[PDB]
């Protein structure tokens, strides 16, 4: 037998920065969990116990905290490309490292009417992430995405002509309830090294801020015929309106809200335009994808 | 061997329901997770197998479908009085109803600068809760509450002046991270029953509103000496808002964030005023809970 | 306003202890969570910004492993009078210590039919808990409970003969699948102080081993006309088994296993005699509580 | 912009099924959690709102519990098989079908040594998970895995001759707690239609059986240099014992136990030899993970 496949490193890493500004007195919180994974010539240290090629987890660990005190950790894209094109060069024998950022939200309070200097409120679970994959002789490939995005719109959704056959129960609806939890990704060009995404720093919050836009006017604008046709109008967008995106993914669940048939109760009417009370259903769920790109 | 205590009914009854005003087409949508606990004459039922006793569980979600189609659902307070003394007048050897309801947040989206009349966006798992005890013979007690509101401030949080003993390792500080989840609750006035809630219905909604302000304001703006002084200050300020309210009970988690000792890295300095990287810890936590009332 | 009520302390301390026989090489392993709340002359530290009269949570979570070192963890209604009388007679001012532990389970692998002398393995999220109530004058108030045992039977369950009106849809049915989370707690007779717990100390796991077997044994034997009728054969047996415990609680959902008509598809009869596929219901749930004591 | 990828379908469906021997009286459950994505020529339901290329997320779920009905639910890799290939043969247009289930445990209760003919017990939260890739000229691909398996040992793990720079603060250890939650996924060879999956049946429970067995017995008597040297051991025998495995991968987080240093109290000594009382660590966590494959 042999090792065909194998990566290794710290998960679950928490972390808090702050940033102080001294004259104003404004402080600026940024909270993530980093999860970073190497490869390279490690294959002895599970084939023949050979742990002289082991960069410990812990020594991992304490990379991420002494690489968050040496350099910015905004904005992801940035943070995560410097901590992987660390661990390539700084060991010869690491020919990849694999980071995963996960950003948490931290919305500096309004106090009657008045931003606080350092007061902060988790506004949304909704997370802002990037995985970035740092490959010696290849660059770096970033993935960007906002997840846990949890939307609802009470008319304006439609499903009718779907296939109909011995399997279908389904009625065709003209007006139903959408809700999602919104997991949308965008894939930057390959970047050949860590000066190439410093040239583009701008881009990455500026890309995830039109991201976070299109998703919500398109949500609440679009008359939607399907979760199908809106994300895909979603991706279009997005791509239209930044070159650097070679493709933009939606993974979207179609949290079911049933109506209700009450008329067994004194002839009470609840269904189609009368439908007021809903059976929110946890399980099961429509799970929707696309990964779009250009002509 | 006899029954001391019983009770049974229906939980995490999800309901939905939505308001359309086909005047101005603005909708508005509710949310809500609910639980049903009856109390009277049912030990039969767990001692001589007499099922004749048992308003069905099934019948008791059944019922919460159609109260919410028949009445508001909200404020929940109101909601939840009008579903107990439903239970307590209907059924002659019901004298108990136990209705415990949370809240979820559905905000109406702003779509460039404008409400949006039927899109809504989960702005945090903070939610508003009730419990309605409805006891035939002793009116109505409602224990109001907002949870999950999740805050940090980066600095004005001290601790120093603490009980030191051969069991204290903790160094004293004059600047810390103070970071909570806020479960807040406040308890009204008994009620004679439904009646009287009604009576009372626009004071819910202020008092969560009075109770939400006077939380964020205080943790904002408080100097914090501790936890303990924090959190008392919010009490009492809630009471002298609301004479209907006897108590406000706070609960609130210390969520640690740990200085990080670099120096035996490069003599990187990150502690006391040089403190910028922290590990969030997920565990343990201090706890710490007061119930204020009037002197 | 003051304070009427106010507890503080370490919630979510994780403990693991071992046990080295180095005669035999056996090692035996216990982990659990621990959460300490004290009350006293405490009040200051909330009206006055008085940190004199705080023993740090910081300083209760060291004094946690301190007498985990030092005493057996096992029982733990043994190890949280322990610690609960620790906290009372060290500090003058400190009137209660509420101690919770949650016993996480590492049950001994067996290796070619053979116990394993140090390799555990996590046989199921099944707790056992306490609450240990140290409360100085008045002595110890221990509720022990096992949690998270997780059951399903597939017949000889029945639900008939309840109560139906204009909100009852339920089918009686003489044969239904029951499944169950088991939470059940024993109150034992009020303890004068540890010395009192000590001299007990074989009835915990004696009376832990007859809750579970007794639960386990009547749930696969009965032939079920409720939940109601089922629990309280559990408690009554229990009670009768243990003159030291006072009462018997069990809390138990209700886990629906709902049949699917298929009878629209090819006339496929998955009803009643012919149920054979069902669709596990995530919510709702029946919750039906019952306290048990003597008559 | 282009469709480059697309998969839609339900996810989180529960399955419960139960067989019953009219002779013996003896009932034997199942239960899953099953996802069934599709793939074919449904780009234009995402481009130009053509609904007549979906079937319905609502009528994958019915065809999930008719499959049930009609066909063995067991072994998973059979039922996923029969499942993904229905969607492939029933509709022209769609050439893939992605099938994930997770199952259950429910482990036969023994009462008064005798096993029960009807009653289970959650004996874990490990799982037995399936994925099978139906792929219209291409066959299909089946992967199995365990999950969720969680073991501690005691002693008998060590972590030393690692590399060691200005990075490294972790200690050598010759004997250490070693903690994981098991991820072991086998790949099978592809397999040409549903004809070969039947051809393999005994294999799956038999391949399953032995991959937990091996990997319970290396964890138990492995004298580990690392988690890498002991699940490559794991994975290296499994492959010897099952032709028709291509892969063996492990995913395992190192679920560390630090050791508390009390010396600091009353010379309390906790450490190294004497060490005791532990504090499992929540976050972060090693995460190591291998492929093997064959020479
Ligand atoms: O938007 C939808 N897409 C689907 O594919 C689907 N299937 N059922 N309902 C649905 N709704
Ligand atoms: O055992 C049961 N008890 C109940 O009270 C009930 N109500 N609906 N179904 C039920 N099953
Ligand atoms: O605010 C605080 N209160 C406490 O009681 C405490 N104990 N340790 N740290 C603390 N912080
Ligand atoms: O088994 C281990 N493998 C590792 O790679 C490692 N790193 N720190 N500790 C460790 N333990
Ligand atoms: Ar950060
Ligand atoms: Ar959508
Ligand atoms: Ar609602
Ligand atoms: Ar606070
Ligand atoms: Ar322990
Ligand atoms: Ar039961
Ligand atoms: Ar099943
Ligand atoms: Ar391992
Ligand atoms: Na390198
Ligand atoms: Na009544
Ligand atoms: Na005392
Ligand atoms: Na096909």
């Amino acid at each position: 037998s042999a090792v065909k496949a194998a990566r290794y490193g710290k998960d679950n890493v928490r972390v808090y920065k702050v940033h102080k500004d001294e004259k104003t007195g404004v402080q600026t919180v940024y909270e993530m969990t980093v999860c970073v994974l190497l490869e390279g010539e490690i294959e002895t240290s599970y084939t023949k116990a050979d742990n002289s090629v082991i960069v410990a987890t812990d020594s991992i660990k304490n990379t991420i905290y002494i690489t968050a005190k040496q350099n910015p950790v905004t904005p992801p894209e940035l943070f995560g490309s410097i901590l992987g094109t660390h661990f390539i060069e700084k060991y010869n024998h690491i020919h990849a490292a694999h980071v995963n950022i996960v950003c948490h939200r931290w919305t500096r309070m309004d106090i009657d009417g008045k931003p606080h200097p350092h007061s902060f409120i988790r506004d949304s679970e909704e997370k802002r992430n990037v995985q970035v994959d740092v490959v010696e002789g290849k660059g770096i490939d970033i993935k960007s995405s906002l997840s846990g995005l949890t939307v609802l719109k009470s008319t304006n959704s439609q499903f009718w002509g779907f296939l109909r056959d011995e399997y279908t129960t389904l009625k065709e609806t003209w007006d139903r309830i959408l809700s999602t939890d919104v997991d949308a990704t965008w894939q930057w060009k390959n970047f050949s090294g860590l000066q190439e995404v410093r040239s583009h720093v701008p881009k990455f919050d500026a890309t995830w801020a039109t991201a976070r836009e299109v998703t919500l006017k398109t949500f609440a604008e679009d008359n939607s015929a399907s979760v199908q046709a809106t994300m895909y109008k979603m991706a279009e967008q997005i791509l239209a309106r930044q070159q650097l995106i070679e493709t933009v993914e939606y993974s979207l669940p179609n949290k079911h809200y049933f109506e209700i048939d009450l008329s067994w109760h004194k002839g009470l009417q609840n269904t189609g335009k009368n439908a007021e009370v809903f059976a929110p259903q946890s399980d099961p769920n429509g799970l929707i994808k696309c990964t779009v790109g250009r002509s």
